[PDB]
């Protein structure tokens, strides 16, 4: 080929997010039977059918027994084959089972997108496949200079917002990318001047990032069980880097992960302390705020291109009997998010 002219950090990003073996590894991490459901046989309609069966399992658990559940749990396993040999798989009979399988299905939806991009399209060995795959993301990706103002603010955000209760690891910022998904700016226009716009974190497994950059952050589909997500079917964000970093699902066997910083238009927040599996916001609300016991110190907010960055060190919020140690922010319209940066992080585990 010509050999790519992209900067090396951008090339390495493209390599990581389109790694087919990582996709396969994630599916084995989910107990999927790759002989019965190989990567190439995943389809939207099969994942969608699985989501529905999980919504039936949800409904049986809301209204309570193991006998009447068994049939439903089996139906889920029929649609998504799990590698249990000659078996009896584990009974899917509680809320935790429903959240875990809905999470798995979310991830399979993104793997399916990434693979479809790989298989869709043309084969030209005189082009560098890195260049070819970058183009399928329909996203401008630039390296942010480590010496800039915007690099310094981002690094401070990471330095200051690592929770003490997440101290099994720390984080080194490897590369900072500035990202512009095509059309996203136009989509965000109605919200661009909204009050309470904030620069927030969203972590995700590296196998999701081809789908995120190509399709943006999405809400779980109508078939998905609303009860699989603490504040229902929205797009979730944190103001503590370590709370979002936890969702990268890195480890000692793969310690490099990816995190997003998005401009999120929060407007009038619906403030909550416990699980609320809502389908819509109340009239007049634009988002949910999951109220943490700890918040970044409000007095250290700083501005980055007019957007507030809540990069203070963690202090008591004064909120009392809350299910959340840290804040969470949820929007329910995909248009309220404008992704701005992507960080490649290295996780130093101390265990
Ligand atoms: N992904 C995030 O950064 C995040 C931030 C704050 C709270 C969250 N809650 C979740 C969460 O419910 N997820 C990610 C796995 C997905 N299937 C469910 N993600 C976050």
């Amino acid at each position: 080929h010509m050999k790519s002219k992209l900067p090396k950090p951008v090339q390495d990003l493209i390599k990581m997010i389109f790694d087919v073996e990582s996709m396969k590894k994630a599916m084995v991490e989910y107990e999927i039977d790759l002989q019965k459901m190989p990567l190439g046989k995943l389809s939207k309609r099969q994942i969608q059918a699985a989501y529905s069966i999980l919504s039936e399992v949800q409904q049986a658990v809301s209204q309570g027994s193991d006998s009447q559940i068994l049939d439903l749990s089996n139906r889920f396993y029929t649609l998504i084959p799990h590698d249990f040999g000659m078996k009896k798989p584990p009974l899917l009979n509680n809320a935790d089972s429903v959240q875990a399988k809905a999470e798995m299905l979310d991830n399979l939806l993104d793997i399916e997108v990434a693979y479809s991009l790989l298989r869709g399209g043309s084969d030209d060995s005189s082009k560098d496949p890195i260049d070819v795959n970058y183009e399928k993301l329909k996203t401008d990706i630039k390296v942010v200079d480590r010496d800039s103002e915007e690099a310094e603010i981002i690094r401070k955000y990471v330095k200051n917002t690592h929770a003490t209760t997440h101290n099994a690891y720390d984080l080194e910022v490897i590369d900072i990318f500035k990202i512009e998904r095509e059309g996203e700016c136009q989509r965000y226009k109605p919200f661009k001047q909204l009050h309470n716009r904030r620069l927030l974190w969203h972590g995700s497994r590296t196998t999701n990032f081809a789908g995120i950059l190509s399709q943006g952050l999405r809400i779980a589909p109508p078939e998905a069980p609303v009860t699989g997500y603490m504040f229902g079917k929205g797009i979730y964000f944190a103001d503590m880097v370590s709370k979002s970093a936890n969702y990268c699902h890195t480890s000692q066997g793969d310690p490099i992960g990816l995190i997003l910083l998005g401009e999120v238009a929060l407007g009038n927040m619906y403030e909550l302390k416990h699980a609320s599996h809502i389908s819509k916001l109340p009239k007049g609300k634009h988002s949910v705020k999951g109220l943490g016991k700890t918040t970044p110190d409000p007095s250290a907010n700083i501005s980055l291109d007019g957007v507030d960055v809540p990069l203070g060190t963690g202090i008591s919020s004064g909120v009392n009997d809350t299910s959340l140690l840290y804040n969470e922010y949820i929007v329910y319209d995909i248009a309220q998010v404008n992704l701005k940066y992507l960080l490649k992080l290295k996780f130093n585990f101390k265990t």
